[PDB]
């Protein structure tokens, strides 16, 4: 079973407000951190029809500064589909409403893991592109997905040696 | 000038509410995610002695999971310091409180960028460990900084193909 | 000068937690249905926007705890400097991959330029045979919202 | 069996803080909306003397610019009942207290239906005016909901068609 | 010149939701604490007819548990009026809406100093008692007061010593 | 059995923000406040607590947006089922490495077995001359909280 990137593709426009940013105007990273991790959550349920756990976020890259009463537009898909794992990619894009344009501000992402009611890792469909934006973020998913797991290691000794 | 990693070490303890769990009674990624971000950005001024901002969040490992009424402790401390810039390390333990016990349930690493009144990159301090637990972060930092810049090529090709 | 009821449609997945509710409170429905439906008509008008009312919210079926929720935006109407948006509430069955309508809320905005006046606002055309049907239904909903404007009139002179 | 409209009158003093406020600093549409719905749901459990859930927001009229800092006073009364069901009218004033005036900054209705201990519709007492403004509510009220059992009858032939 | 108690009373009608709870369904203290400030400061303001601010929590009593789902009524008014200052009581109720008995929850204490529009302190009318539940708050109040400047004596010290 | 006051002493570092005149709000403050002495009163009595009161919240110097906050609470009191809890809020002055107490305040907790019946509790011992400055302090301080607690009983009664 397949399904593609699009299937599961999640939205999300949100606008930032002063609660939301900091002493210099300027977004909170653990707020975009936390509506990324709310985004990319239901995007893996839908696409493994199953309860899904947060196994780690692989990065978030912040690349343009998110100031006051800017409006986000968030996008999570499906990059990567192992076993019982995916790897979701958000982008959040700064949304220009007045000339119809949008700017990438930050990038990110993350690895749930797929569970059935026992609370053990459930199968989950393969994933697959369609335009070539989705191909580029499921061509270059395989080196990113084995870092993930050699960082997870060195994460094994930390844990250990502690 | 050089900063031990313990004098600009933060401590955050914390008690897990249901406001901030899913229906499984397991904590939000998200809600972690911004109370990592809030310790590590104060670590990260007070060892810069300088306004800081978040280039990026490297990783976020789950390790073990997190329920409603559990006692957290954050510790954050920088554990590498280049030219502008610093690694912080942030460990969220689970805290036993009448066996006083504590478990590692994440890890973390974040990057910051000292600025400048103005908002340009400022020299910060170079950081040095006191004891094994912070030689270890600090021994095993230069080999994940490298992979931060590496990874930030691909976020910028990235940024470019779209 | 048009816009399809597409060019401005905005979309906002949640889940449905405690801090939410088995029934979902109502406040927090109604937050989340005025954050996205300004957001679409700013989108549409391409200028800062006001909420004139909230011209209603139907509660058809409840919403439970872990109930995944979709928030689907348009303008299903503009006149000359206003903007009726319709809110779809859905709840999300992503395991069978059903969706029951929850929720309907039909708001009004206006558009402001910078001086904090009224400003032109592009119209809206349907596409599709959902869009069509709000499109359709429009006219009775906006002169209903004038009329009670007018009784709302009414009440403050009153008072 | 009858109650007065100010026997089950539920009175709110809030201020308005940055919190509930956009970057205009004016406040959200959506925070006073869950304002107006938690007082009108106590106005409505007392009038009733039973749970009660909302059918319905009937309206929401902004008036008047809310601002931070504001004081406002909310008012809800019950200003219909029928068999099973409440208009709750709820006042929002912004509360002028360096000159003691009150002006009406939003007006709503909102519908309520009582509840039995099974969850099926309960029988409620009547409601009768004592003043003037609260006779003006009462004499409205009718129109009011000859309108809001109109509007859930192009609710289900919205519902039918999708 | 002088104020009634009444004059300067305030109402707040409240739920208590999940929000507000801890992981015993047990209202948090530090909410409580917030929403007794926030009343408090109201008819601080209204009684002084300028700008407050707190000088001091006094104390707050938790005198019968406050669980989610619960409906509080809390009411503030001015107790004692000094030359600058006032102490505000709020007595925070269990309101039971189906048999309409209130049962005293939690009680406070607060004082708070009106200010000019420099910022310096201003005077504040007199106030007085007119039924038996203002009076008893009125009668005991110079016994709080004592305890309140004998309070920010040990405060001073405290503050030199460290 | 007895602790140091070091032993239960936790430690909570923020700073001010827009949801937080931009004076801090006294609320933020007192929620903040109650939340980093009850897990201190639960660390020293090892067992669950209930606060029984807020004994006093004196605001010192006033906190504006920017100031970074050092909140240190300790065990300053153990009787035999009640605790009292010291906070210190500090304006944490971070490129002058200087502190500024802004705000103090003392709480008073009961510790509680699984019954929900008042647990004995470890005493307490200073070690340094700023724990043994409230720890010196705090018998005066605690018979004027029993005092205060017969006070609002009986205010109760009369109502």
């Amino acid at each position: 079973p397949m399904k593609s990137m699009s299937e599961s593709k999640c939205y999300k426009n949100r606008q930032v407000f002063p609660q939301d940013t900091n002493h210099h105007h300027t977004m909170f990273g653990g707020t975009l951190m936390a509506n990324i991790d709310e985004i990319a959550a239901i995007t893996a349920m839908k696409h493994a029809g199953a309860q899904v756990v947060a196994a780690s976020t692989d990065s978030v890259d912040f690349l343009k500064p998110i100031k006051t009463g800017d409006i986000l537009q968030y996008v999570a898909m499906v990059s990567y589909a192992g076993t019982s794992s995916m790897e979701v990619v958000v982008q959040i894009r700064i949304d220009d409403v007045f000339n119809n344009k949008h700017d990438l501000a930050a990038l990110s992402y993350l690895t749930f893991v797929a569970l059935d009611d026992e609370g053990k890792p459930k199968h989950v469909p393969g994933v697959y592109p369609e335009d070539d934006v989705e191909k580029w973020f499921y061509d270059t998913a395989p080196q990113r997905v084995e870092r993930r797991k050699a960082r997870r290691i060195e994460s094994k000794q930390t844990i250990e040696y502690l």
